[PDB]
């Protein structure tokens, strides 16, 4: 319609080369959901139930580009925005929804805060861990998971899915009660 009800944001770059590496989680997780994305502007977007998701293709660094002029569009409130993405800040096997605070480094969530001016916007941060020294972060959210990570992974693409439709549908709070507390790890 001509009015969108919320925004659902998954963090990735764009191309085959990035498909299946740590940064493009965000991406995966949308891929999950079962929705018929289309080409619009410098994104593929879906729409399901009252709102829209977006894959931004303008990289992973320059995401707010994409959100803050559609969120601002759609008069979108910021607990009606959630940013799905990787988090070196949590390990792999949690998953966390968070309301607001700090990028915490991560480009992506900054891109949209500083495109929006808040960091009111919700989150849902998918662990991914740290390389074994910062000098390798690069290379690590650029890399495919480990063979030993895969099961891991694949659990948490699952939480999040229905994370991602608990939040759309629910709101963040009663969200955060079912999904924080996980432990999906080995």
């Amino acid at each position: 319609g001509s009015h969108m009800m919320f925004l659902v944001v998954g963090q990735g770059n764009p191309g085959e080369r990035y498909a299946r590496t740590r940064h493009n989680l965000g991406f995966m997780v949308l891929d999950r959901l079962g929705l018929s994305f289309r080409p619009r502007g410098e994104a593929l977007v879906a729409e399901a139930e009252g709102g829209l998701f977006l894959k931004p293709l303008t990289y992973y660094n320059l995401t707010g580009r994409a959100v803050a002029p559609l969120a601002r569009f759609y008069k979108i409130p910021p607990e009606r925005i959630l940013v799905v993405h990787d988090e070196m800040d949590l390990p792999l096997g949690r998953i966390r929804f968070k309301a607001g605070g700090s990028a915490a480094g991560n480009r992506g969530v900054l891109s949209i805060e500083e495109a929006l001016g808040t960091r009111a916007f919700h989150r849902l941060r998918l662990g991914i861990g740290k390389p074994p020294d910062p000098s390798r972060g690069a290379e690590y959210v650029l890399s495919p998971f480990r063979e030993e990570e895969l099961p891991v992974v694949e659990r948490v693409l699952e939480a999040a899915k229905e994370a991602v439709w608990c939040w759309v549908r629910e709101g963040l709070p009663p969200c955060a009660g079912r999904f924080n507390g996980l432990d999906l790890s080995l």
